[PDB]
């Protein structure tokens, strides 16, 4: 009805990809691109 209903939003801006839980998106980065390295 009239409330914010939580939900965040992550992308993989680098290759412009979608993962629902946020850390599978870092796994997958430092598994991918692994740009930190
Ligand atoms: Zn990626």
């Amino acid at each position: 009805g009239s409330s914010g209903s939580s939900g965040i939003k992550q992308h993989c801006r680098f290759c412009k990809k979608k993962y629902s839980d946020v850390k599978n998106l870092i796994k997958h980065i430092r598994d991918a691109h692994d740009p930190q390295d």
